[PDB]
């Protein structure tokens, strides 16, 4: 029947099957230099210039503030009782897009620690490199198949923030720059998103293995593989432009 | 600025404005030959025939699995800061969406307490008249605005639902011809819906409002009445099909 149903522990991932676990060894270069790019790095010892910080806040918004909608559009997807793993999707997103009421608040709280108004987010005023990923959220979002979306949004992107939230409170110089009455406010998307036990991706992962079952075609497998890192491979693109105007940014005060 | 805030109680048509209570006033007679309809009283008094209760639960399964796609498909429609009442919408949907997590469970049950099985309900076996509804509902979710749209569903419907369940519940009758062992399960999903202090469709009442504004287009309004009055009439016209089998049904058996 191929069908799929856990024994270890979640957050393992020797409790799944043989593809998954290749599935995550194929795509871990690519989430490997997001989760540890330079640009974190800075951010982690609050050595990003205002310039970087602002376009940073500014282009990470459209995904921040879509994020529950993307789990609405693979919501409506599904269908009670139609397929275990679809059952399965259904709960946890309707679980989940509750989980994300307040994050866009937080975002914004963030935003304005750093002189970020609400008005220059919608304004959207950041190069293209970074509104990419957006654009590939709503499209996986609107015509792929819930496993390729989720596979896309909940574990990839969400995966990934988990880790790089973390690597940017990791040493505690971000936080303790900000001062006493402004850090709790400013600090609390990070905090809310950095959780050394992040069950989220684990979970989607365990969702779409009990999509695919035992025995997934290698077409499937392909399509999961390429919608994960180009994921990640947007989130690298992101990245890179932005450490492009930091080291512009930099250069220009270090030479003045 | 035309912006809404409300002062009284959010369960009195006297806390809205004028438009508003003009509006329920418009739909009122639509909205109670639904929720005082002969079918509900016979059900209260658990007179209805095995194929009529059948053909029920059959009829609304579509409705019930497909709610929180509908509220899904709203929620897809907002964006943050946009206007006060889209930010309302937003929250509450993402909150609502949650509260639906296991009534699609509880209608399975009750039906099961009827002898409908999942592959009856799957198999969906009953009239034209009975699938209208989940047709609009998913026409007006796709296609119409989210006021419009969350007029039709979790206005419309979940407020007419609140009193149709009460008022099958309201004698005991019904729940007391359940055998002992089998009538909470069975009744799980009309005591959900049956609660006096229902503030849901009032919720969604106060969204429109503020959606609306104090001044909508003449326009604007005819939208609203007519997706509300399209609800009803469809769950009218379910009922009124409903009954027909049932006079055919009792009557032979009376004949024999
Ligand atoms: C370079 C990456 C910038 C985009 C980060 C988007 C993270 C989305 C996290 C998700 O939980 C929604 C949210 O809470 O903001
Ligand atoms: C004649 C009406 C039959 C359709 C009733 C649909 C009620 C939907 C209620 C909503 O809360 C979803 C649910 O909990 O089943
Ligand atoms: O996603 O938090
Ligand atoms: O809707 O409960
Ligand atoms: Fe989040
Ligand atoms: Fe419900």
């Amino acid at each position: 029947i191929d069908t799929f149903s856990r024994t270890g522990p979640l957050m393992e991932a020797a409790s799944y099957p043989a593809w998954t676990q290749q599935l995550i060894q194929d795509c871990s270069e690519s989430k490997r230099r997001v989760v540890e790019h330079e640009l974190y790095q800075r951010m982690r010892d609050n050595k990003l210039s205002a310039k970087v910080m602002r376009q940073y806040l500014i282009g990470g918004w459209p995904v921040v503030e879509q994020f529950a909608l993307y789990m609405a559009q693979n919501l409506t997807k599904t269908r009670f009782a139609r397929h275990p793993g679809e059952d399965m999707a259904r709960r946890w997103l309707m679980r989940n897009i509750r989980v994300e009421l307040n994050h866009a608040d937080y975002w914004v709280h963030w935003s304005r620690a750093h002189g970020v108004t609400l008005e220059d987010l919608q304004a959207q005023q950041v190069p293209p490199e970074l509104h990419a990923l957006s654009h590939w959220c709503w499209h996986t979002s609107s015509a792929d198949s819930l496993i390729v979306a989720i596979a896309a949004t909940n574990y990839a992107i969400e995966g990934a923030t988990g880790e790089w939230s973390a690597l940017v409170c990791s040493n505690g110089i971000y936080a303790a720059a900000f001062p006493e009455e402004d850090r709790k406010r400013a600090m609390k998307w990070l905090k809310m998103h950095a959780q050394y036990d992040d069950a989220h991706p684990w979970e989607a992962l365990e969702i779409i293995v009990t999509l695919a079952g035992l025995n997934p075609t290698k077409a499937l497998q392909a399509e999961l593989r390429q919608a994960i890192c180009k994921s990640y491979d947007y989130m690298y693109l992101f990245l890179e432009r932005c450490m492009q105007q930091e080291k512009t940014a930099v250069t220009r005060e270090r030479l003045a």
